[PDB]
């Protein structure tokens, strides 16, 4: 056999290792060895691997990081193999995910999946609070007020869970709030972004969200919602299949609340892309693996609760009512997602935003000063 190696963050529950086991069972003369990426310095580790000759054949890379690798020659130009393939057609893909694998008029990967974040809510806790579980909050004011009502320390319940972690988690979570209020990563210090960050300060200062929001991932925050310790959670569709098993209450999912009545919806485009490292010894076989993964996209939601990056395969209902309502909400919120970049310097942009969030939420800097600082850094890097 040709043996390939593949790196991804995906858990044993999530697509990559399962798709690999299925692929390997084909006995087609190619075998894939999986390694789950550890430690949250994926980008630097993977570039260092590439530079030293330790890179895998295939990686699932977060979409905002793609351009850094593509621009630096680390990824194989798959333009011609995509063209030749009938399994992978660029016309099948949503435009934002497709653009994220592109650099200088070439394709340097194939989208794996797409997502964004939305607002999960525990309908049983809404009901017990005297709220209307059919009417979740629509505006930031409503969201904060609901969170105040639902915060019940005597019962170990925070009103909301989210992530402000000093890595991509925090940037991905914060950008929707800034964007809805009129800002972007290219202009992150508008009055509306300050209001967004003041709103996050309210959630922490008033103890409506755990202090651990400053250091905890979206996945680990949402575990607290699933256990009944947070009444609402901002997270993505990657939570659904675990939530169905773990949450022992009735729940819904709605669009992210907007800053003033009828202000616009917005959020950041999530999820990963497949890529082949440029010095692979097995380019054709690596690409055939990716073709196999793409051929399973039609089953991704039903099997993993994740969403393909494709307009050719609109996602059908599963038959599970909670999951199917979640699907509706995420498909709707996805219509408002915006790309982080393209930028070969995304990590530096994101670090500036992370530091602003940490500075304001810790009380070390005012929200205005924190975001002004970020905007000056971003001007230089971007
Ligand atoms: O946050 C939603 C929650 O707030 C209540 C009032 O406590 O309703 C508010 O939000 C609704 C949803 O947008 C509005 O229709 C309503 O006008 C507003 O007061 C609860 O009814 C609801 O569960
Ligand atoms: O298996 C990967 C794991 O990462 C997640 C959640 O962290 O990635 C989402 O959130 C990131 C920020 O932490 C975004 O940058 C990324 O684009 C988005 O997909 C999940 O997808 C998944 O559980």
């Amino acid at each position: 056999d040709v043996t390939l190696t593949l790196w991804s963050l995906d858990r044993d529950i999530q697509p990559a290792p399962n798709l690999i086991k299925e692929f390997n069972a084909l006995n087609n003369g190619i075998k894939i060895e999986y390694r789950q990426l550890q430690f949250d310095d994926v980008v630097s580790e993977s570039m260092r691997a590439y530079s030293t000759g330790n890179a895998p054949d295939i990686i699932a890379i977060d979409n905002p990081n793609h351009a850094m690798f593509a621009s630096r020659g680390a990824f194989l130009d798959v333009t011609d193999m995509i063209a030749k393939s009938d399994v992978i057609k660029t016309e099948n893909y949503f435009p934002g995910p497709l653009k994220s694998v592109t650099w200088d008029g070439k394709y340097f990967g194939v989208p794996k999946a797409t997502n964004t974040i939305a607002l999960y809510y525990n309908k049983d806790l809404f009901k017990a609070a005297g709220l209307d579980a059919a009417k979740p909050p629509q505006t930031w004011d409503e969201l904060v007020d609901a969170a105040r009502k639902l915060t019940n320390p005597a019962k170990n319940v925070y009103g909301i869970s989210f992530s402000a972690k000093a890595n991509e988690e925090g940037t991905f979570q914060f950008l929707p709030w800034a964007q809805m209020a009129g800002a972007t990563y290219k202009n992150i210090n508008t009055d509306g972004a300050v209001k967004a960050l003041e709103t996050w300060k309210t959630l922490l200062d008033e103890k409506l969200a755990s202090p651990d929001t400053l250091t905890r991932s979206q996945w680990d925050s949402t575990a607290t919602f699933n256990a009944g310790n947070a009444a609402m959670a901002i997270s993505g569709p990657w939570e659904i299949d675990r939530m169905l098993k773990d949450a022992k209450f009735d729940w819904g999912v709605t669009l992210l609340p907007v800053p003033t009545p009828d202000a616009p919806r917005s959020s950041a485009m999530g999820d990963y892309n497949w890529a082949i490292f440029s010095k692979t010894k097995h380019p054709a076989e690596a690409f055939k693996a990716i073709e196999f993964f793409a051929s399973k996209d039609k089953d991704m939601f039903k099997n993993f609760g994740q969403l393909p990056a494709r307009s050719d395969i609109p996602v059908p209902p599963t038959g599970n009512a909670l999951k199917d309502e979640a699907l509706k909400t995420f498909v709707e919120q996805l219509k408002y997602a915006q790309p982080r970049g393209p930028s070969p310097e995304w990590p530096k942009i994101s670090k500036a935003i992370q530091d602003a969030i940490q500075g304001a939420l810790s009380g070390q800097m005012t929200p205005k000063a924190a975001l002004d600082q970020a905007a000056e850094k971003i001007k230089l890097v971007d």
